[PDB]
């Protein structure tokens, strides 16, 4: 009896506890098996309650809310296609565009275009002051989800033919290139048994039978598979990381028999935390 | 600590396996100036960083016997009427000798009402039983136990009657010799839905402290102390640990139902000092394929720290 034998005893201690505790009894009630025989109703609700016992989500990884893509590295702009998204998953998609400042006030005619040869997506009139450069953004979410199921041309020209997008950012035009913003909606263990010479974090065999700490208060189940967690982490710490209820017909010890379930008493997995 | 120096290894690791990431992206904060974009939805991105019950049990069932002239029921807790799904009354009515027919009658029984009555009928029923065996006969009480739940009324007294062709009374209500379990209950389905205590608490000692006792410590994640400049936001984050001797706790009965209490300053593998509830974190962070990534991390704050 190792350091295993006194994680078993102390999550039978535990079990016992926690029973008590989560049906809300200060103590365990004080009905003999005698008591019981006059008390249990001989009927089809208890037959049927107590023939009973002889019969997915990611929580780990990250979920991403917003992808922002920059274009690939002259021509422009093609954009990634390591990223894996869904052609439904999509809520919103955004090409966003920087305008240099103009020198005099012009009209800047915009016009974006799919690469194929040559479709057109949008096109755009502005009023550009002098001042500052503008950020403009474009709605390609139709565009976006019609290549999911298988390059963009920027031009921004004012009244003199120059253009003022930026995309092949000159010397100071950090932060200033083409990008799109997609917004999207997306979302084991170790076994052993209890002669194992495995040393790691495991799931070993419990059975807990109430007839042996002589709760005949609790009708069913008489006996339950628990298990338990023993082995070293190298947190720092062998734990259940899941666990799962148990249901439970019992006397309260208030002239009542209940049926009830009772959260993480089943050892399902263990981990190191 | 030790454990806030396996906690911050724990952390980076973690970072890079629930972010689906091989190595840390290789980007120095020359090429972070050059593609980050100074628009409005990075603007918008980062101007951002500036309890249900699940521990106790749930009641979906309760079998009420007659208090110990029949019958009376009272419950050790008057549940709200609306959680109510089903009530129903089982009687026992005893193996007849020659087969005759059952008149069943059920009543409420009311405080007198001067002209009115002290009676109300809440169901009649006609059975035909042969010799052989007793049957169990379920009767719906449901909108009387609901109402009642719902008044200010103490006790909920039900009149049992089922008689034969000869006037005999075959309702078990206060049971004969060998009439063991064939008493009178009522059988209550009922929607538990779980009352939560909103967490406030915990043990979050300071670091200075001498509290040998399985606690919650501070620690800041600086991701810009790792170098990894590939994270925009947050730059820095409270992750907090774990740290400290869990004792053993049992059970005992006599004299009086207690627990007893030993100590564990040495590693027995008794019970261990773990987070019992964890926190999510927002990240905005570059991928390393051309990308910025805006997401959510769970599991990356530890809240609150118990033995488990
Ligand atoms: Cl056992
Ligand atoms: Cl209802």
């Amino acid at each position: 009896s190792t350091w295993r034998q006194n994680t078993k005893s102390s999550r039978i201690e535990a079990i016992k506890i926690q029973i008590l505790s989560k049906l809300r009894l200060e103590t365990a009630p004080n009905i003999s098996k005698d008591v019981i025989r006059q008390l249990l109703p001989k009927a089809p609700p208890l037959r049927e309650l107590i023939d009973q016992y002889d019969v997915e989500d990611d929580d780990y990884h990250a979920t991403t809310e917003t992808i922002i893509t920059m274009p690939t590295e002259p021509k422009c702009c093609f954009f990634k296609f390591s990223s894996k998204i869904q052609y439904n998953k999509v809520v919103k998609a955004q090409l966003w565009i920087y305008l240099r400042p103009v020198e005099t006030p012009t009209t800047v005619f915009v016009q974006i275009l799919r690469l194929i040869r040559y479709t057109g997506i949008r096109s755009l009139k502005l009023d550009m002051n002098p001042g500052t450069g503008i950020w403009q953004s474009i709605d390609v979410k139709t565009v976006l989800q019609n290549w999911l199921a298988a390059g963009i041309e920027i031009k921004a020209l004012d009244e003199n033919g120059h253009d003022l997008a930026v995309t092949f950012p000159g010397p100071g035009e950090d932060g200033l290139n083409p990008f799109l913003e997609v917004k999207v909606t997306d979302t084991f263990g170790l076994d052993c048994d209890e002669h194992s010479t495995e040393s790691r974090c495991c799931r070993y065999p419990l059975t807990v039978d109430f007839e042996a700490f002589g709760w005949d208060w609790i009708i069913a189940p008489k006996r339950y598979k628990a298990n338990y967690c023993s082995g070293e982490c190298e947190g720092p710490c062998c734990t259940p990381t899941k666990m799962s209820p148990i249901n439970m017909l019992y006397f309260n010890g208030k002239e009542q028999i209940i049926y009830g379930k009772i959260p993480a008493m089943v050892v399902d997995r263990c981990g190191c935390s």
